[PDB]
């Protein structure tokens, strides 16, 4: 039904203050004072943060506030910490059938641009993926900030074309973001080439690792 | 802000009857007969589609039902339709700190292809890794179908709260899912114990893959 409009997303650094706008009208936002803002952290129960344009629940953060101007309602953030990076919502009473409508949706990035390396660790294949004869080397990376890292391999000190699989990266609980890289490979295939490596390139730095196939040699 | 206990995932066929689960106190869910219930496509707003417990807002299909007895509330989706597919969560009011609280949420997956289940395969420390006094093991989830799945950690019949971090399945060319996990352990951890499990749990069924010290297959 009548959906309350957000900004796409907006993005901040740490201690600054955002704010987010819920487009509205007459018959809902400027119609009544029963807007209310959500925070959800997606894979989580979203949290009612705001109520009655400018209510607060005795337990959420002093650092969110509401309010509206005419027919338009909007959160504003202050002093953004880490927990604050979510997606924030607006519902609203309306004038209609509809009990309550509610906005589209605003994803907040909290950057924090604390930069950190991606430790990176080289796995070389597993016993019983030998049965089925299947053979993986796994590259996991990971407490690295930003989320932004390409991989590459090196088959024996040269990079022979091979299929390399690069994760659709992820944040962890600790925000910085963790990634891997796998290069499925053959029998003989492994055995031929001395070394197998990894190689994380996290914004103009380098880091390589290499492991070798064998059997306590 | 207790949150609602909610089935993280379910699953049904075109044309069936499914049913979500919502558990509280008498202090909200037993307390009130206030529980609402959303339908969510992620990237869109939230709709409102139950209210009062089952109150249905117009133009909202009756293929959704909503009931609750004592303190455990249900919504049921009958006469599943591909375009259902969509996340449902459930809320209630409370009479404590905040007014009202939401649930976890549940993905509803309607099934559109066999069911998959996955193939988990479990790497130990490497060598390589070892030398540079520290250790992780990484467990692989993949070919499955819904896309949803829990993995525990394990150590010696002994459940590994901690050190343990899962990313969020994604989806891949042959439309199945895959995910990975991997488990931190200084060096001394790792040999201290007989062996560490990594179990991985898809549609109610589980399995395991177990690793131990010292070894070169």
């Amino acid at each position: 039904q009548s959906a309350l409009p957000q900004p796409a997303s907006v993005s901040g650094s740490p201690g600054q203050s955002i704010t987010i706008s819920c487009t509205g009208t007459s018959s809902d936002v400027g119609g009544y004072d029963l807007v209310s803002w959500y925070q959800h952290h997606p894979g989580g129960a979203p949290k009612l943060i705001i109520y009655e344009v400018t209510n607060r629940p005795s337990g959420v953060s002093d650092r969110f506030s509401g309010s509206k101007s005419g027919n338009t309602a909007s959160l504003t953030i202050s002093g953004l910490q880490a927990e604050d990076e979510a997606d924030y919502y607006c519902s609203s009473y309306a004038s209609g059938s509809t009990p309550r409508i509610f906005g589209g949706g605003t994803r907040l990035t909290v950057l924090g641009q604390p930069k950190a390396a991606p430790s990176v660790t080289l796995f070389p294949p597993s016993s019983e993926e030998l049965q089925a004869n299947k053979a993986t080397l796994v590259c996991l990376i990971s407490d690295f900030y930003p989320g932004a890292v390409t991989v590459a391999w090196k088959a024996d000190s040269s990079p022979v074309k091979a299929g390399v699989e690069t994760t659709t990266p992820s944040k962890q609980s600790n925000n910085k973001y963790a990634a891997s890289s796998y290069l499925s490979l053959t029998p003989e295939q492994w055995k031929s080439h001395r070394s197998y490596s990894c190689q994380v390139t996290h914004e103009g730095s380098t880091v390589e690792k290499t492991v070798a196939p064998t059997e306590c040699s």
